[PDB]
């Protein structure tokens, strides 16, 4: 039981941050940055 507003908020938070990491990784692929990206990708997948 989760509100769509709230579920949406969390999704937006992770997507927005995920994009930033994906955007900078393409030009500057870092392992540290990559690790953070996986967490975002995994959460979004759920």
């Amino acid at each position: 039981m989760k509100s769509p507003y709230e579920a949406a908020h969390e999704r937006a938070l992770m997507v927005n941050r995920l994009q930033k990491l994906t955007r900078m990784l393409r030009v500057h692929p870092d392992p540290k940055w990559k690790q953070e990206q996986q967490e975002l990708i995994k959460r979004l997948k759920k």
